[PDB]
Order: C-alpha cells, then structure tokens, then sequence
C-alpha cells in the first residue's frame, strides 16, 4: 500500500536507515523526524513512541512482502523479495532479536504466512491430492525450517539470498509428490 | 553397570509423570527405585545430573546404539516411538529446561547425517557438500520444531513417521543422479 500510509512509509524508513548505524534505545523520536525531515510533532500523529513504530514496520514490511500484489503465481518471486528484504535490513533484525524476546514468534508466524501462500499459489496451478492434515503438516513443517535457518543467519550476518535456489528447490520437491 | 543407572532413571521418571519436577526428592527416587538411598550418590550428585544422564544415555543409544544397516528409517520410527512413550516426561521437560530443545536439535543433525550417510550407501547422487549440509540443517530444524510441538500438543509423534519420510524422501530424490 502506498496512498493511506504515505507519511508512516516516510517515518518508517527513516528509523530503519537509523537502525542500519544506530543502537535502537539510542534512536529518539527526534532523531527519527530529523532523519525524516519531517516536523517533530507529526510523529504523533500516528505512533506513540518507537515501541509502536516497530510494531507497525513488522506487520506492515511482511505482509507488504508476503501478500500485497497482484500475482497470480508470486511466492518464488515474495520469497526471494523476501530473504533481499532481510539482508538489506539484517542489522536492523540482528537489533530486533536481541531487544524484543516475542520476535521469534512473530518471526516464525511470518514464516507461516509465506507458506500458505505457497500452498494457495500451488493450488492455483495444478490438482494436488494432499488432504486438510497434510497442508497444515507441509507448511509448518517448512515454516520452522526457514524460520531456524534464516533466524540464524540473521543473528551470524550471513547472506540469505545465498540460500533462495536451495530453498525453492527443497520446496518444490516436497509440493510435487502431492501431485 | 547400566542396571542400577536405568532402575533409579526409571523410578524418576515415573515420579514425574504426576509430580512437579521441584516436589521430587532423591529420597522418593530411591524409595520408588527400592534402592538404598546413599546408593543415588555413587551415580548422580543430584536431580539435574539424573535428567541430563537420561538424555545423554536414552538418545545415545535411539542413535548410535543400533546396527549398522538397522538404517535411518528404523532409527527415526524408534525416536518418535521413544517420544511417544515418553511423551509426558518430554512435555515437562520443555517446561522446565530451556536449554533442552538445543540438545534436542543436536540429536535430529545426529539423524540427518545419517540420513545422508545411508542414502550414500544405497544409491549416488550428485550434492555437493553444502548442499547435503543445507539438507541437513533444514530438515533437523523442521524435525525438531515439528516433534516438539507434538509432545508439547499431546499429539501422536508415531503418526508423523509417514509425513516426515515422504517429505524427506522427496527431497534427497532430486539430487539422486
């Protein structure tokens, strides 16, 4: 989305780039609107303090990531937005794992999403025998799978989208024998 | 002597099964065990030293105590039916030991790597090293996540034999040449 969150899309950014060369409890709301150009007291406008920023950059970059497009057949191309998403803004989440002990679990949820996407993509494009039990198997099979691994190599700064050729081939061998 | 060890491990075990961890003392150990009391200590200097010779020694031998060409598919069935057995034991122990789980993980990379060694014996395939690594950190922490949030449900770990084979089955086949 663009047009109904112009000026959060604006603060947002401007804490990320911070993030990037800043420690988070160091990084005032002033700071952020500095870095924004935008006047001090519009920050209020929207969020309450850095707290509520965050969550808002998590649920907004993900689902923006995952779920906002226009694809009929998009989840190779979500993932490897994906996995450059979180290389690009890998100090900003090596920050996130140690500050905020719920991330995890946000994280992995995320994970989650991204494969029942992919199940909805696959379903798309070709008839698959695989009953109610067996989807929810797959995608929290994978979704632990990916979260661990790219969790880790977040918090060790090595590079995700190293990892995508593997990973969609993993992904597509496990969707092809329900075929 | 394992004998002694498994009777006492025994005996904690079951103590657990209705008893907080904390509300369990080495004298009800011993007198569940019907062992003399003093006799804990020639084994285990307490409570904590018992719960990680039980897992030391049980997973040791689901993974490394097996013949050689028992193979990996007799060995996962053992661990989810050792899980299963275990399964309120395990609930528990997710609880109270938050460092269980990286053991734990530790325990599916031992299995993925035999994974990985048997197929090699049984067929050819054209994976480079990282590669068979990637497969293998992937699919250890998939396993681990995945069994963990079984015990933790209280659902069947046995029944997920047929799932994670098929899903890891799949895998090794596209690099087999």
């Amino acid at each position: 989305m663009e047009k109904s969150i112009i000026t959060q899309k604006i603060i947002a950014k401007a804490f990320k780039d911070l993030m990037q060369s800043n420690a988070y409890h160091q990084i005032s709301v002033s700071d952020i609107m500095q870095t924004a150009k935008i006047r001090r007291q519009t920050f209020y406008n929207y969020f309450q303090n850095q707290e509520e920023l965050l969550s808002w950059i998590f649920e907004n970059d993900f689902a923006e990531l995952i779920n906002d497009n226009s694809d009929y057949y998009g989840w190779q191309n979500e993932l490897l937005l994906l996995l450059r998403y979180l290389d690009e803004n890998q100090i900003f989440y090596q920050k996130i794992f140690v500050i905020d002990k719920n991330f995890e679990h946000f994280f992995l949820i995320q994970w989650e999403n991204l494969l029942d996407k992919v199940i909805f993509d696959q379903e798309k494009k070709s008839d698959y025998h695989w009953s109610d039990l067996e989807k929810s198997f797959i995608c929290r099979y994978n979704a632990a799978a990916i979260c661990a691994i790219t969790r880790e190599s977040i918090i060790r700064g090595n590079s995700l989208e190293k990892l995508y050729s593997q990973i969609v081939n993993l992904l597509l061998a496990q969707i092809k024998i329900f075929e």
